[PDB]
């Protein structure tokens, strides 16, 4: 079966022996690549996440959640210190913290910016879709099904809050989780009045989310491999949506998962397994030999 290979572009199996770069770290999202679709780490990750440790192989967790929100997630791997959120990227980079819990990146939304993005978001009736993001907290407008839809699988409940406090947050994104029907014109509308301001990232399902327009998680790549003196080209990112697309590029070796859309899969130097097919695992067997 072809459940658990990893293969370069020509669809040809990727060999230890034919790598000339030893990898020293890797950079995961969370949701749809490590997680599985119960959003849980397989017991074959668990596993290899254990012997990646034991090779002094870092593994770092590149997500648009904030580490409050992994942390709730994946809690009980972190107190075991199996899986270390610090250094790791969060809010799709726009908050980076090195392993002193330092921000090496800290990129908030200019206000009026914040602003002219809310307004639209009434203006196009989405404002009640969303979730806004400051550094230690989340809050919302009102709460319907798509933000019930969020709170369930983010596990970290944003606050209810009235429109006119808006103005007084420091915020770094804006996840809306929309209806269905709505998502591909919404991001089309987003994208229309916001290029050049904003980034807009159809990250995962309904899910759309805006942030820093020169932020993204290779920003933070960058940022932690220097912190260890690690060269991008001993470092390897593994990644299922649009905002890891950048990653996925901007790194010799990538994975895009099984479950990847083509364009991801296209932006990453190799194809892996499935989330629910223990992709870290075969990547550590086929690239670190477990
Ligand atoms: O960037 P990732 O770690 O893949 O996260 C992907 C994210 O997709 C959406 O935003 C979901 O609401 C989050 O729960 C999930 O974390
Ligand atoms: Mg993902």
């Amino acid at each position: 079966h072809h459940m658990h290979e990893i293969v370069d572009k020509n669809g040809k199996k990727v060999q230890k022996n034919n790598l000339n770069d030893e990898i020293k770290i890797i950079f995961t999202a969370l949701d749809g690549t490590l997680l599985n679709s119960e959003n849980k780490v397989s017991e074959q990750n668990l596993e290899s996440l254990i012997r990646a440790q034991e090779k002094g192989i870092k593994v770092v967790i590149a997500t648009g959640r904030s580490i409050f929100s992994v942390e709730n997630v994946i809690g009980e791997h972190v107190k075991k210190n199996r899986i270390s959120l610090l250094p790791g990227i969060y809010m799709n980079g726009c908050v980076t913290f090195d392993e002193k819990g330092s921000r090496v990146i800290d990129r908030i939304m200019n206000n009026d910016l914040k602003m002219e993005i809310h307004e639209f978001s009434k203006q196009i009736n989405i404002s009640k879709y969303a979730i806004w993001f400051c550094l230690e907290k989340t809050y919302c407008f009102e709460i319907n099904d798509c933000i019930r839809e969020y709170m369930e699988v983010e596990a970290l409940n944003p606050d209810v809050i009235e429109d006119n406090m808006l103005e007084g947050l420091t915020v770094y994104k804006v996840l809306f989780s929309l209806p269905e029907n709505i998502l591909e014109n919404t991001l089309k509308l987003c994208r229309e009045k916001f290029s050049h301001r904003i980034n807009v990232a159809n990250t995962f399902q309904s899910y759309v989310e805006l942030f820093h327009q020169h932020t993204n998680k290779f920003e933070g790549v960058k940022e932690i491999c220097k912190y260890y003196n690690i060269s991008l080209n001993n470092a390897l990112a593994m990644g299922d949506g649009e905002n890891d697309i950048e990653m996925l590029s901007g790194l010799t070796h990538s994975v895009g998962v099984h479950n990847a859309s083509e364009k991801v899969k296209n932006s990453a130097a190799y194809v892996g397994p499935s989330n629910n097919e223990h992709a870290i695992s075969h990547v550590l067997k086929t690239f670190c030999d477990i």
